[PDB]
């Protein structure tokens, strides 16, 4: 198939991106707390499920919370002020919290499940979310005894979900804090404003584009 993409709400960032998030692909978004990355999920989670003329691939959302981080509020206020029904935008993202990272692990191949379901229908999944990455990987593997298992899992991780974006023809944004992915910073810009840096990109040229996070979730 071929790759679609979803619009941030963010010209600026769409255009460092080549248009959006790519399906068939994993995003990475690195930032410190505040940085915009939790927002840029709540507005992806939004905007998938536009038609494609608004930006969106009419698709529906799988979400994987590892630290209580989703805020259904902030999905109807971001739905509502883009003229999408709220409930209607709730309801057709699948939530699941991840107590730990072998649970984190579990809930991604258990999400292959839904994906087939929802696959030939009039909103398959389009967008999977895990926020964060590496919370549990970080908390429960500590120093040099635990870091070659932690890397291994994780790389397992990291594959399950490439073959899930690949066969699937979904985009996996995944957030982290500092291919495989494609690697976009996040920082504080001047007065409240946030900057994207986009970098080794294979075939992208490193940027950088300022947004804004607003009602609408995020754009210029
Ligand atoms: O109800 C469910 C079950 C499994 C899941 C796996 C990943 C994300 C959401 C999910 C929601």
């Amino acid at each position: 198939a071929t790759i679609g993409r979803i619009s941030t709400g963010s010209k600026s960032l769409d255009k460092l991106l080549g248009g959006g998030i790519e399906t068939q692909a994993i995003t990475e978004v690195f930032g410190e707390f505040g940085s915009g990355k939790t927002q840029l999920a709540h507005t992806l989670a939004v905007m998938v499920q536009l038609p494609p003329e608004e930006g969106g691939l009419n698709g529906s959302v799988m979400w994987i919370d590892t630290e209580n981080t989703f805020r259904p509020e902030r999905i109807r206020e971001i739905a509502q002020n883009r003229g999408l029904d709220p409930d209607e935008v709730l309801k057709h993202i699948a939530y699941a919290r991840a107590f730990n990272s072998n649970h984190q692990m579990l809930l991604v191949q258990q999400a292959e499940d839904m994906i087939k379901e929802l696959l030939n229908t009039d909103r398959p999944v389009k967008l999977l979310i895990v926020d964060s990455l590496t919370s549990h990987f970080r908390s429960e593997y500590i120093g040099r005894g635990a870091l070659a298992e932690r890397q291994q899992k994780l790389a397992k991780h990291l594959a399950d979900l490439h073959r899930l974006a690949n066969l699937y023809d979904i985009a996996v944004f995944v957030t982290n804090q500092v291919s495989a992915t494609l690697r976009v910073y996040l920082r504080k810009g001047k007065g409240g404003k946030r900057i994207a840096r986009l970098i080794d990109a294979p075939h992208l040229p490193e940027g950088e584009a300022v947004f804004s996070i607003t009602e609408k979730g995020i754009e210029d």
